[PDB]
């Protein structure tokens, strides 16, 4: 395993958002042109055993631990989400459920703050929106999804979403119910694993919803915010509530916030 392994994000130019939004009140319009420069990213999500390896070395309890609760999906105990006492990146659906048997699947119940920390311990950094974006669509142009425009290419999953009838009947169709190794399913052009789908993956930039079509260089986002940006989609995503399996995709927490379905992978200017 090499589950701290970046890739190189080679220097481009795309076209973040879309001018075919699927979910216009998150501001996945307009379409609009970004420069980024080269740069670095982990090819998986941070994992378990790698968050581990943090908190091993720097003794660092996050803010779910702290809080004494997270958030956690009902079907693995909006209504479905419940505050769990007890509930953290160790023991991701309560006090009595254990990470001993998934090492290799993604931290989760990690808040932004948590994110920057490991982050930035390990000489990395979260990406922009705008990185994360790019990096996600893996080299190709205005498509739904890292790999193109259908969701199951030549009869294959390609990640771990939902299948069956949300929130009741999770089928599992795709091999996962629950989360994922991170170094599960395809990886898209540019190397990156589970980049859409499995966790939900934290970003730098605070939220808005109103973009300019002018064209940027290395965009950061707005200033000032109360919330930060997410991306990706997770296990739970299914199109018949959620949709947020698309790279264009984007939703948003304040940074204190904790789930059993977000994670994150962090990024660098260099290799560290
Ligand atoms: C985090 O630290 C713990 C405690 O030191 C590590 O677990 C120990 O590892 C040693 C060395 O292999 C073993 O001999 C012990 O049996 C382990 N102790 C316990 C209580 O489990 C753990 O491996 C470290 N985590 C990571 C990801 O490196
Ligand atoms: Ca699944
Ligand atoms: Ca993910």
């Amino acid at each position: 395993l090499a589950h701290s392994k970046m890739v190189p994000i080679p220097a481009g130019v795309f076209t973040m958002g879309t001018d075919d939004p699927q979910i216009k009140q998150d501001g996945e319009a307009p379409a609009r042109r970004v420069t980024i420069d080269a740069f670095y990213m982990d090819a998986y999500e941070v994992s378990n055993t790698e968050f581990e390896k943090f908190v091993n070395s720097t003794g660092y309890l996050t803010e779910a631990e702290k809080f004494g609760d997270s958030f956690v999906f009902e079907g693995m105990l909006a209504p479905w989400w419940l505050p769990v006492k007890g509930a953290n990146w160790r023991h991701p659906e309560g006090p009595d459920s254990t990470i001993l048997h998934r090492p290799d699947h993604p931290v989760l119940h990690v808040s932004w703050n948590d994110a920057v920390a490991y982050c930035t311990w390990a000489g990395k950094r979260l990406p922009t929106e705008a990185e994360w974006e790019y990096s996600c669509r893996g080299g190709l142009h205005n498509r739904l999804f890292p790999w193109g425009n259908k969701l199951q290419p030549k009869g294959q999953h390609y990640a771990n979403i939902w299948q069956g009838e949300f929130p009741v009947t999770n089928t599992g169709e795709d091999g996962f119910q629950g989360t994922a190794p991170v170094d599960a399913f395809p990886p898209n052009g540019y190397g990156l694993y589970n980049i859409v789908g499995n966790a939900w993956e934290w970003t730098s930039d605070w939220w808005t919803v109103h973009h300019s079509v002018e064209e940027t260089l290395n965009p950061k986002g707005p200033p000032s915010g109360k919330d930060r940006v997410k991306k990706g989609g997770s296990y739970m995503c299914h199109r018949s509530y959620c949709y947020r399996y698309r790279c264009a995709a984007r939703s948003q927490n304040t940074p204190d916030s904790s789930a059993s379905n977000l994670g994150f992978r962090c990024a660098a200017d260099r290799l560290p």
